[PDB]
């Protein structure tokens, strides 16, 4: 008779995946993540024209000096900003706000981004402890968020495909990686032409985050696993007991509506060696390079959306 | 007087066989041969070698006694692969190219190490390394190792080419050749689009892909050889007379071979860093999985014949 969203929060942290802030105190959960095409719907969907207006002011205002270009690159961060500003203000825990895509394969311009959104935050008084930084788990993401750790500035690895992706973003001490379950068994449906969902011992999404949950516990590894990006609430209830799970606004209201009891199931490398890894898996490589390629999309598409707004 | 599509395709375009098959090569008359761990393999379990590894495993422990299990397999590979070569370039007036073993694919130091292991290899029998291209994936990593190579005088041949990118930076590294894998374009192009039969030429993603890139290099005067490679129909092969080079299995040599119409020419006469080369890479959806699946591919057929090796040690 308790939910399965209640049951859930107790054995696993449940973020929310969304930028639609007043979506989020509804279902409680700790900490909440964007990336550019979350962002990109809440701010085409227009429930926040009027944070978005007020962002291209202040920006122009305080950069008299940015030449077109450069002024839309930095609205689009002070605009991933105000967002996690304004969730912050419903969460107790953290924010995840992801660097430009474009930057995936440049180690250099990712950790200068990463530490654009930093300061983004602590101009509007928000310390760094708040917030996650979203990279992709490239080679070039992990040597980036190498560096950030160092330097005190968690790091949310996403895109993760591969289980020796995942353990090189671990060696490289980052805060919290986030495997997509979805991504994965749509790859696995796709292989077979499947129109319904494989049995969940057989989801290849679900089992990618049941080995690399088992990987880092053996290992003692403390970098946080989250579930990301899935299909059905199935693909969730599959994998109570993760640290955490991030789940979209309309998965989370399925969990809230459903009361049934919630079965809990869980309880070095060189960049010659990721490279390879990494190319064993088809499925990985394939999956890596068309998200970066999605979110650059949606990236271009809020930055003609900021220029048609100046 | 008339020549048959194959004896014409020679005058205007390098011809190369794609086989580890000495035999077959030597009644195509091609300049150059080429050879990959695939065809390797096949060779390798046909009846006429059924003894060629244990003779090889033979002749390898008496002049290395002393290396572990590991050690040993490895110098049997090299062994192998050369001894391939060998019985080709006695048949042929031209280069043979070997490729590197696919695994070390993304380390550009173990790549070199292997490249020279091979050349030095052949040089122990006298060939020179003037006849020897070295076969490496167009991988950056691939890429980094050539220009280290050529820069020694050891000619490389970048093959997996699969986008311009991948191109254009070998070429920049002064490579001595690139082979587009025209076929396996194609093959991505018929699946994205549950195509039943194959593009009119003009639209075949394969051949405009080597028509780019021999464009791309004349107009800016790279001398790095276009071979194309992989081939799914000798409509393709024709499409492309006129190319510097282009590598075509005996099957469809035989082809070319047989057809006696006259063949008509087709083509006549910023720097890449890494990070702008994985992002040019990363557009393009079918280079992605075709690189990585071509090193799998190879390296499967690379254990396929270490296991081989094992089971006769
Ligand atoms: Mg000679």
């Amino acid at each position: 008779q308790k939910s399965v969203l209640e049951q859930l929060k107790q054995v696993t942290m449940v973020v929310a995946d969304t930028g639609d802030f007043e979506l989020i105190k509804k279902y409680k959960p700790v900490d909440a993540t964007t990336n550019p095409s979350l962002i990109l719907k809440a701010v085409k969907e227009q429930k926040y024209s009027n944070l978005v207006a007020e962002t291209i002011s202040k920006v122009k205002a305080n950069n008299p000096d940015l030449n077109s270009d450069d002024l839309v690159k930095e609205i689009a961060i002070e605009i991933l900003v105000s967002f996690g500003i304004k969730i912050l203000d419903v969460i107790e825990g953290k924010v995840s706000s992801e660097v430009d895509a474009r930057v995936s394969f440049n180690s250099a311009t990712t950790i200068d981004y990463a530490k654009r959104i930093i300061a983004r935050y602590e101009s509007n008084g928000i310390p760094k402890d708040r917030v996650l930084i979203k990279i992709a788990a490239t080679w070039e993401g992990i040597k980036a968020a190498k560096l950030l750790q160092k330097e005190g500035i968690n790091c949310n690895l996403t895109l993760i495909f591969d289980k020796a992706q995942a353990k090189a973003c671990a060696e490289a001490g980052v805060y919290l990686v986030s495997p997509f379950v979805g991504r994965i068994t749509d790859w696995q449906m796709q292989q077979n032409n499947l129109k319904t969902f494989p049995a969940i011992a057989d989801d290849d999404g679900v089992n990618s985050v049941k080995a690399i949950y088992k990987l880092y516990k053996s290992h003692g590894f403390k970098t946080i696993v989250m579930g990301a990006s899935f299909r059905n609430v199935e693909q969730v209830i599959a994998l109570a007991g993760c640290d955490a799970l991030t789940i979209s606004p309309v998965l989370l209201e399925e969990l809230k509506n459903r009361d049934e009891h919630l079965e809990v199931k869980l309880t070095q490398i060189s960049e010659a060696d990721f490279r390879w890894l990494m190319n064993e898996n088809a499925m990985a490589t394939h999956k890596l390079a068309e998200g970066i390629r999605l979110f650059t999309k949606d990236t271009i598409e809020l930055e003609n959306i900021i220029k048609q707004n100046l």
